[PDB]
């Protein structure tokens, strides 16, 4: 059982912008993605701190990167608050939409696509480099939901069948096809020590066989 939805005009148009436009500084989208993560670290982190039941889903605070050649995916996973159903049909876009319009204002105004993080929706640039995006997300209060788009003007939201994870949010990047360089060890390892050497939290590459 699945469920479609049309995504709001304004993020419609920021996605179709992503993934239009000629921006060769692609690498930007990992150091977005590791900072949304750290976030949902901290506040779960600060939540179980008045409530420590709250880590009973699990009790490891960490990022781990896994890419995947055959797949042709990278996937972003921590172990943060993650995601009710209401966060990803309704919540997410609504805090989101005047960090869209700001930011579009800024395009028209001449500014780069490398400053969408001090907008707050830093996370579509994955569509720089990702023709389709999957998001498992499971919350303490809800169930493990899967999100799904590839842009042009729709999500899917349907409740996961897959492998429990607990707790967190897994952020499946499926790559164009001239994109695979971020498949790669040594170039993932410069990303993160160039742009997010300072999150909090221990991050993993892991490696393929
Ligand atoms: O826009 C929505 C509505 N519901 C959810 S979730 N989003 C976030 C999309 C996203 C893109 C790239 C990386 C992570 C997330």
């Amino acid at each position: 059982e699945v469920e479609t939805f049309a995504f709001q005009a304004e993020i419609a148009q920021l996605m179709s912008l992503i993934i239009n436009t000629f921006y060769s500084n692609k690498e930007i989208f990992l150091r977005e993605l590791i900072s949304n993560s750290s976030d949902a670290l901290d506040k779960i982190r600060y939540e179980s701190l008045t409530d420590p039941s709250k880590l009973d889903s699990g009790k490891e605070l960490h990022i781990n990167l896994i890419p995947n050649k055959q797949d042709r995916t990278l996937t972003i996973v921590d172990t943060g608050i993650g995601m009710t159903k209401a966060d990803l049909i309704n919540n997410l876009g609504t805090i989101a939409k005047s960090g869209t319009k700001a930011f579009m204002e800024a395009l028209q105004a001449g500014a780069d696509i490398s400053m969408i993080g001090q907008f707050g929706v830093g996370f579509y640039s994955a569509y720089l480099v990702a023709e389709k995006v999957t998001v498992i997300t499971k919350h303490n209060d809800d169930e493990q939901y899967a999100w799904e788009s590839s842009a042009g003007g729709s999500f899917t939201v349907r409740t996961d069948t897959g492998e429990p994870m607990g707790r967190g949010t897994k952020v499946i990047l499926h790559l164009k096809e001239d994109q695979t360089e971020y498949l790669e060890e040594r170039r993932i390892k410069e990303i993160v020590k160039k742009h997010s050497q300072f999150i909090g939290y221990p991050i993993t590459l892991f490696v393929e066989k």
